């Protein structure tokens, strides 16, 4: 039921990395 989702403080962003208050999905584990 749940979406499972994450946010970051910096941006929204439901899956990836964040960092630098930047939220990127590529080149991370």
């Amino acid at each position: 039921g749940a979406m499972g989702n994450v946010n970051c403080g910096g941006v929204p962003c439901k899956f990836g990395c964040c960092r630098e208050d930047r939220c990127r999905e590529i080149d991370c584990d």
